[PDB]
């Protein structure tokens, strides 16, 4: 069933986990409510996402998801675009569209391979500064050179080699692009997540409306994308519970080291939180794919009540690259 081993490896963490557990009573109740009013994920957002030709849109999706991480910090990083102030993901998406409309060639492997610290400090210019600026530059350079060297500057070539398999395409991405390699260990066992590689596949589906390069026959094989907003929504809905030390650490906005048992438990329990909710919805005759349940919860996250427990703060590491 699980050809990437996200569900298999995360399942071992959820079974042994000390600081996080699922409230299956709360899963049942949220499923009852969601299935009753037949909730849908939002439509892949056309306004803040770029669109273009086949070849350029494919490379744009790769660039977008290559740097799709870690937006928290003080002072909050914000962007002005089309007379609106944005933060977090929508800041990332706006900053890229803004740069593209002013004809910065971010879709071009040659430009990316070469891109300087100051080129990307400009693209993400606003209140404060995007976290891990230097790292995003390194990742975009890595993305360009791999595109240029292995795929003739066209992500379309990678996508064609996947033969409409979402799972095949994740594996091709992690194999070729080092910075998409999202694995950890728990009590000496490897745990596999592949957040940005899996987001990338769902974003192609969204961008191309499940046609051409966005066509995939096995989207059901995707899991949830183990980020920091979705577990915040599952804690808010009562589905994820946190033990005392972790509850206090999140409340005080203390940072959690990447790959620490607490961070890996939050992420593994996010994967199974979304999975057990998908099962319970299906049981109640509302059959969604795990990525759709993710999109739907991520959307809830964009309008949580002020004074819900803060999201966990992990500074994303690329030590090995
Ligand atoms: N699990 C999951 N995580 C997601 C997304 C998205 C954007 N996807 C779009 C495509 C289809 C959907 O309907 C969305 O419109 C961003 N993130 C993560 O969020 C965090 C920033 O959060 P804030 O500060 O609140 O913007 C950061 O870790 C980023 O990686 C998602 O879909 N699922
Ligand atoms: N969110």
């Amino acid at each position: 069933g699980d050809r990437l081993g996200v569900l298999t490896t995360t399942r071992r963490v959820v079974e042994q986990a000390q600081a996080v557990w699922i409230d299956h009573d709360a899963v049942a109740q949220i499923a009852e409510a969601f299935a009753a009013r037949q909730v849908t994920p939002p439509t892949w957002n056309r306004e803040l996402h770029w669109s273009d030709g086949r070849e350029a849109l494919a490379n744009y999706i790769l660039v977008l998801d290559a740097v799709n991480f870690c937006f928290w910090g003080e002072p909050r990083w914000r962007i002005e675009y089309a007379g609106a102030v944005y933060d977090g993901y929508w800041a990332l998406a706006a900053s890229l569209k803004r740069a593209l409309e002013q004809g910065v060639p971010l879709t071009d492997a040659s430009y990316l391979a070469e891109i300087t610290r100051d080129d990307v400090a400009t693209i993400f210019a606003g209140e404060g500064e995007i976290p891990l600026l230097d790292e995003r530059a390194r990742i975009l350079r890595e993305t360009g050179s791999v595109l240029a060297e292995r795929f003739a500057g066209r992500f379309s070539d990678a996508i064609a080699a996947a033969g409409r398999s979402a799972v095949a395409l994740v594996d091709i991405v992690t194999n070729a692009f080092p910075s998409f390699r999202d694995v950890a260990t728990y009590r000496g066992e490897q745990v596999r997540f592949y957040k940005r590689a899996q987001i990338l596949v769902s974003d192609l589906y969204g961008a191309f409306d499940g046609s051409d390069l966005g066509a995939f026959d096995d989207l059901g094989e995707l899991t949830a994308f183990a980020d920091y907003k979705v577990p915040q929504v599952l804690h808010h809905l009562g589905i994820l519970r946190y033990a005392p030390a972790l509850h206090d650490r999140l409340a005080r906005r203390e940072e959690i080291p990447a790959g620490s048992p607490e961070e890996v438990e939050i992420r593994a329990a996010t994967i199974w939180g979304v999975e057990e909710l998908r099962r319970a919805l299906a049981s109640r005759g509302h059959a969604l794919d795990a990525y759709q349940v993710d999109w739907l919860l991520w959307d809830e996250g964009q309008r949580l009540p002020a004074g819900t427990l803060p999201y966990h703060r992990t500074r994303t590491i690329f030590y090995l690259e």
